[PDB]
């Protein structure tokens, strides 16, 4: 950070006044001031001394010398915040450069996207309410999203603390977000408070400004939420104006001279804004406009934007300096008095060479129906002003939409920078399509897919990493994930602390999301050009899915691969991640979402089944290989899609997997009657499906059918297990003896089945899983509870029969077994048809009969203990009192001593037989009313288990199911579902069912939007689009000068000319108050020119418009008038007297040749543009211009006048005979407008145009030789010519005015 | 009365050398 | 002066069901949520005394509303920093 501290002291001046120039007017209470009077009684930080000349009016110039800069470093204002703010003091004239290194290095500022110049009115400035509106949303809604760099003048007064305040509140209403609106503040040293207090001499790397608005008399003290703060000094104490050429100057250099990636160069877009002010204002427009930056103005706000806004369309002569000074008077009319002729006609000037460059200028308009944003008016602004700048440019084509993005303009996108002539390649719009995404801008996205981008392309690996890495940090699922990579505990070794985000990492939380039965989706890596997946769309789908972007998701949606399992893993994302969200609002629209895509598979599945029903069943039993290798019906199994199942044609196909083999409309009774005859289904007794099984009949295959299907297994099962209840009955009721029967042993065997039956319920493996979890989805099911509730019951039951001792005991155990069994039989009845949906509710209903019967039991406790205490002598009995009184208690519970007998009755007729029956009738008619009719899609979707466990079962009832446990334990000791509902099909017919899926698609959709095209709302939205169309279409129902010649700020001179409008422009109108400074250039008293610079005194003598020796003094238009010995500009007033830093008065003869040429294409022949051809001219570029500039020269010398400009540039002997060969043609001669004009030394040019016709071997292959260029300049080169290519634009008056000699385009 | 508006804006919208 | 002006002209204005008046310089309030909750308070213990069948609904739909206003400032106020948003009650 020393780096600074050494670097300034180095690098940066800063101004002082030497010597005591004492001012005539005393200052107030500041009489002792040397015409400054910074701090001394002199004007000085030094001895007053002589210095040998102490010249009267000491030149700001001779007198005010450079220092190095002490005062700069940070700040921090007492009490009014806590954060730091940097500070430097800079000199008036400093290369920008300096100050753009200074800002990125040694301050840690980045390169910005935008840059929003506000300027107002300062001390006097008054808003309306509806003005400070557009401030607090859309100057901070413009600053905040783009990135921008707010710079304005550093002040506490008006429009800055306008500024100041509504960017400060947003950082402390961000809610500790990331990142600060940065604002840079610019004000004159001179002007400061307490600057004292800041001048450090080493490097105030703390620092203390306390403000206080007591003591502002002519100064003014800063404002305190700039961010960083720069203060040009002048030397000057109390001069108002020496930040405004700096800041103007600095934003040129900062917006078009730092970016330059992948081309020439491409410049950061640049607006000035302004609100009201006065004449610090209009000097900011006017010297900003000459610079390239456009202009806002805002109507409806305040004094010279009005009068800003009155005059913009109007046309250039029709400014009178009377309408000047009316329109202002009226709204100046605080102090419209105070107004001066010379005021008025420096305005008037202003105003008139604002107006002339209609392109860098905008009206807001103040269009007050919507009142939309700035951001409307700040887009054509741009776009306007972005076109006339440059034609070539193509940083504002991609660097302009991007913007265009953040402030959801699509209209003005399409209409304006998607209209033509930018020639784009569609790959090109790939990082502008990412940030569209990232902002969740749907429309943007939509129009980038009408114009033709491929998700199939775009998608690469790398970028669905970036898309991961910028998630929406509300969502709970960047909370999720932000848990899980903390967490990670596999990443030791790298330089930072927190490792990289990984795709493993969101597979991994996804697969947790989702549910433990799918694989990993995103492979982790065992370890280009462009990585891509397995498929690119499902993770563009599950990114816009994740974070509750609706209208995103619904887009990308429609371009699908397999659309039926996306819909429907979708829907389980959401309904897994609306449980845990705890938000009230969230959670509705995430819920509503989920119930949008289980329409969208059902849209789409209904149409599949109509079309073709036998292909539409393939679709479920597939397995995907997208989503982690599942099927489509499993995924809809475990999303509780409730409304899916319910469909009638999985309800057919799940019918007809549970008639197995056989046909499914042969009824049960028959099916019975088949169970009961062997050879009953050997005749003609049954049906078949796939008759090959039905006509040929081969009775072995057709036993073996018969007896694989599940019906039959189940119906089997059912017989099996009610003789097994009816033998234990017997063997329970009579036959129990302490010695083992053989009747009991043949059923100890046939519970050894079971139990060993449902031992290899539980441990089959299709697909490896989590063994606790298969153990946890076991004992989750409430049958198998109950089963094996019933054999821990029935084994210990066992151990105590084998006790002799504990026999009536054992053998009771043995009894409640038993009535276990009998509530297992009640799970035949969910097969019903009608009693099913009966058995839901029990189910439902046990929850809280529970919680009420503890509360039951707790009331009969009470009245039990009080009964006995009550009604009984003092007795501790074991069994005989309290057994009789518990007895009592059964008999009240399941059902003087008159006063006493009475109070005891009526209590428990009062409290045992009334209220908890109601609490009954209340809590069941809450929980019967909670029902309604749902129960019969609750049955549906619970139809599938059953059928799915009885499909795995062998066939065997189970005294017999031991032959099938012998066979599968000995296969699986040595070393997959049936193929009826998994399985991986070709791939060859894989690809022709997804090219009929994806055909059915877009016939769904069509039928979607049609139908949605019909609901009302729509149609009143449609009605009202056409009659504001209707009401748009009914209510649908300058004098040219020496232009170049008045313009202010005459180059390398720092001096001014008189404001002259258009009206006082010629010599015969008159203007009374003409009073031009005589001046003239350092070098107008020199060598070979003409010493007439001072000619007052009588060395005026040299010939007037006639040839003074070689001095041609002699106009090639006609005769110039003398006035006073001098001569006068024929074309009118300049505003500047004197030679200035031309060679001799009159005209200054000059020669301009210009070179030309055609542009061939690859072949050779002439390039084309839409009618016109093109053209190539040779330009040169000096190290010190900055700017391409034709060749010509100075006709002083007689030939080598274009040698005096191409000496050294072009040959030294064959430059003689390109001059020989330089006999050409002539376009134009005379007086050419030019900013090195004054009244009297004027500028005279012929002009000549030389050709290349061929451009093969011939007069070019001379140029080519007779090339010497590397004299002493710095670039020369051959050129392209068309209307935006870089030039003088008195050259460009040339180029436009020789083009026609050839036809060339423009 | 869309098909009324459809009309009005319809309404409004409304508003050789021989030789051989 | 009083300590807060717009505290009291609230007041007047809500004791006589004007509602659009109400409506109007609620906007300029100070502290929000303390203020919608005191005028949801006051109309439901004024509309059980009125006894007119028609000012009654309209005094307690007014309530409603204002209900409706404290829990729409609040649920902004908890979603931008939480953990400051607990200060408030
Ligand atoms: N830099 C300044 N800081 C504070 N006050 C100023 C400044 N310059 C002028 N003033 C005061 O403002 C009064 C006039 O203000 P306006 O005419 O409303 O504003 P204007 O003079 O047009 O100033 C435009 C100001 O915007 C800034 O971007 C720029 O620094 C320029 O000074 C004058 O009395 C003057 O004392
Ligand atoms: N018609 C014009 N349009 C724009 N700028 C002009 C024009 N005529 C002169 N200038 C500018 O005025 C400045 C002074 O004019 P001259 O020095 O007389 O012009 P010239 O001799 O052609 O240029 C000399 C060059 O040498 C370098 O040292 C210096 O940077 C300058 O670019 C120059 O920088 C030039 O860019
Ligand atoms: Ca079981």
């Amino acid at each position: 950070q020393e780096s600074l501290s050494s670097w300034i002291p180095e690098n940066i001046k800063k101004k002082e006044c030497v010597y005591f120039v004492e001012s005539s007017k005393l200052s107030d209470a500041g009489k002792v001031v040397c015409q400054c009077g910074y701090t001394h009684e002199q004007h000085l930080e030094e001895a007053t001394k002589p210095h040998t000349f102490q010249g009267t009016q000491w030149d700001p110039k001779k007198h005010v010398q450079e220092m190095p800069t002490d005062a700069f470093g940070d700040i921090v204002f007492t009490g009014l915040s806590q954060k730091v703010k940097k500070y430097v003091r800079v000199s008036q004239d400093t290369p920008s450069s300096v100050i753009y290194h200074l800002m990125t290095q040694h301050w840690g500022l980045d390169v910005p996207n935008l840059l929003i110049s506000v300027t107002g009115g300062a001390k006097n400035f008054n808003m309306k309410p509806r003005l400070k509106s557009i401030f607090r949303r859309g100057l901070v809604k413009v600053a905040q999203t783009t990135g921008a760099w707010i710079i304005t003048g550093g002040s506490h007064t008006g429009v800055m603390k306008q500024v100041g305040e509504a960017v400060r509140d947003f950082s402390l209403s961000s809610s500790y977000k990331e990142g600060e609106l940065i604002t840079i503040g610019v004000a004159t040293w001179g002007t400061v408070h307490r600057r004292e207090g800041l001048i450090h001499p080493t490097g105030s790397f703390p620092a203390e400004y306390i403000l206080d608005e007591d003591g502002q008399g002519n100064l003014t003290c800063l404002d305190s939420n700039h961010s960083h703060f720069i203060l040009v000094d002048d030397g000057t104490h109390g001069q108002y104006g020496v930040e405004i050429p700096l800041r103007t100057r600095l934003e040129k250099f900062i917006s078009e001279q730092t970016k330059e990636r992948g081309g020439v160069a491409i410049k950061i877009p640049i607006v000035c804004v302004v609100l009201e002010g006065g004449p610090g204002t209009l000097h900011t427009i006017d010297n900003a406009t000459t610079n390239g930056t456009p202009c806002v103005v805002v109507e409806g706000s305040g004094r010279v934007a009005d009068v800003i806004a009155q005059v913009a369309n109007l046309p250039v002569s029709d400014i009178t300096i009377s309408l000047i000074q009316q329109k202002l008077s009226v709204f100046f009319q605080e102090m419209f008095e105070t107004f001066t002729e010379s005021r008025i006609v420096e305005w008037t000037k202003k105003i008139q060479d604002i107006v002339r460059r209609r392109q860098l200028l905008t009206v807001f308009r103040e269009g007050k129906d919507g009142q939309q944003d700035v951001d409307v008016a700040i887009l054509q602004a741009l776009l306007k002003a972005s076109r006339s700048q440059d034609h070539f440019g193509h940083e504002n084509w991609d660097h302009q939409l991007k913007l265009a993005v953040a402030w959801n303009r699509v209209d003005i996108a399409r209409s304006e920078i998607f209209m033509d002539e930018w020639q784009w390649k569609p790959s090109d719009l790939h990082p502008t399509m990412t940030a569209a995404l990232i902002s969740n801008k749907p429309e943007f996205v939509k129009l980038f897919l009408e114009n033709g981008v491929q998700l199939k392309e775009f998608v690469t690996w790398d970028t669905l990493l970036y898309l991961y890495e910028n998630l929406d940090p509300s969502c709970l699922f960047h909370s999720k994930l932000q848990k899980v990579l903390v967490e990670d505990p596999e990443r030791p070794a790298c330089a930072p602390a927190a490792p990289r985000l990984q795709m493993h990492h969101v597979a991994q939380v996804l697969r947790e999301l989702l549910g433990d039965f799918t694989q990993p989706l995103y492979p982790r890596p065992r370890h280009g050009h462009v990585t891509f997946t397995m498929d690119p769309i499902r993770d563009l789908l599950i990114w816009a899915i994740v974070q509750n972007r609706r209208e995103l998701a619904g887009i990308i949606w429609a371009q699908s691969q397999d659309c039926i399992a996306a819909a429907l893993a979708c829907s389980k994302i959401l309904k897994e991640l609306s449980k845990e969200e705890e938000d009230t609002d969230s959670s509705e629209e995430m819920l509503a979402l989920a119930e949008e895509y289980e329409h969208r598979a059902i849209g789409v599945f209904t149409e599949c089944y109509r079309k073709d029903e036998e292909r539409a069943q393939k679709l479920l039993t597939r397995v995907s290989e997208a989503w982690g290798k599942t099927t489509c019906l499993q995924l809809a199994l475990e999303a509780k899609d409730m409304k899916f199942v319910s469909h009638g044609g999985i309800q057919a196909f799940l019918t007809k997997v549970w008639w197995g083999q056989l046909s499914v409309d042969n009824g049960l009774w028959r099916v019975t009657l088949c169970m009961l005859a062997f050879p009953l289904l050997l005749t003609g007794l049954i049906s078949f499906r796939e008759k090959r099984l039905q006509d040929v009949g081969t009775p072995a295959a057709r036993a073996r059918a018969f007896f694989t299907a599940p019906v039959v297994v189940f119906h089997l099962n059912i017989l099996s297990y009610f003789a097994f209840l009816c033998l234990f009955a017997y063997v329970l009721m009579v036959d129990f003896q302490p010695v083992p029967s053989w009747c009991e042993c043949a059923i100890y065997l046939w519970l050894f089945s079971l139990v060993c039956e449902e031992m290899r319920q539980l441990f089959y493996d299709p697909d490896e899983c989590g063994l606790m979890k298969k153990a946890a989805l076991y004992f989750s099911d409430f049958w198998n509870k109950l089963d094996v509730g019933a054999i821990l019951l029935f084994v210990a039951g066992l151990t105590c029969r084998l006790i002799p001792a504990t026999l009536y005991p054992g053998r009771v155990i043995l009894s409640l077994d038993f009535i276990l069994f009998c509530l297992r039989l009640m799970h035949i009845f969910t097969i019903s048809k009608t009693l099913g949906p009966k058995i839901i509710i029990v189910k439902r209903m046990m929850k809280d009969v529970f919680f009420f019967l503890f509360l039951l039991a707790v009331w009969v406790v009470s009245f039990g203990v009080a009964k006995q205490a009550i009604l009984i002598h003092n007795e501790r009995r074991v069994d005989w009192l309290f057994r009789g009184a518990v007895y009592h208690s059964y008999l009240t519970i399941f059902g003087f001593p008159e006063w006493l007998t009475v109070l005891l009755l009526c209590l428990y007729l009062l409290f045992t037989n009334i209220l908890l029956l109601n609490l009954l009738i209340a809590m069941f008619n809450y929980t019967f009313q909670q029902v309604q009719e749902h129960t019969d899609q609750i049955w549906k979707f619970q139809r599938h288990d059953l059928i799915e466990e009885y499909h795995g079962r062998p066939a065997a009832p189970p005294p017999f199911i031991l032959l099938s446990h012998l066979q599968l334990f000995i296969k699986r000791v040595v070393l997959k579902r049936h193929k009826q509902l998994k399985n991986k099909l070709e791939k060859n017919e894989e690809a022709a069912l997804l090219s009929w899926e994806i055909y059915l698609k877009e016939n769904y959709l069509q039928n979607r939007q049609f139908q949605q095209k019909q609901r009302p709302e729509q149609k009143i939205e449609d009605i009202s689009n056409k009659v504001d169309a209707m009401v748009d279409l009914l209510d649908l129902d300058g004098d040219s000068y020496h232009v170049n010649a008045r313009h202010l700020l005459y180059p390398n001179c720092p001096v001014t000319r008189f404001p002259v409008p258009n009206e006082k422009v010629p010599w015969e109108t008159e203007f009374l108050i003409y009073d031009p400074p005589f001046y003239t250039a350092e070098r107008k008293d020199a060598a070979a020119m003409d010493p007439m610079g001072d000619t007052l005194e009588p060395l005026s003598t040299i010939q007037y418009n006639v040839v003074d020796g070689l001095r041609d003094r002699r106009s090639f238009h006609g005769p110039y008038t003398v006035q006073a010995g001098l001569p006068l500009n024929p074309m009118g007033r300049t505003g500047l007297r004197g030679r200035g830093s031309l060679s001799c008065f009159g005209p200054n003869h000059t020669l301009y040749p210009m070179v030309t040429r055609w542009r061939r294409n690859e072949d050779g022949a002439i390039c084309r543009k839409s009618i016109k051809k093109m053209l190539e001219v040779l330009v040169v570029k000096l190290p010190l211009s900055e700017h391409w500039a034709l060749p010509g020269g100075s006709r002083e010398p007689g030939e080598m006048l274009p040698r005096k400009l191409k000496r050294i540039l072009r040959q030294e002997h064959w430059p003689s005979f390109e001059n020989l060969l330089k006999c050409g043609m002539e376009v134009y001669k005379g007086y050419m407008d030019d900013p090195r004009n004054t009244d009297n030394a004027w500028i005279e040019t012929v002009a000549v145009s030389v050709h290349f016709q061929d451009q093969n071997d011939v007069e070019l292959n001379r140029l080519n030789s007779n090339l010497h260029a590397c004299d002493s300049g710095a670039s020369i080169r051959w050129q392209v010519v068309d209307r935006r290519i870089p030039l003088y634009a008195n050259h460009k008056t040339l180029l436009q005015k020789a083009a026609a000699e050839f036809g060339a385009h423009y």
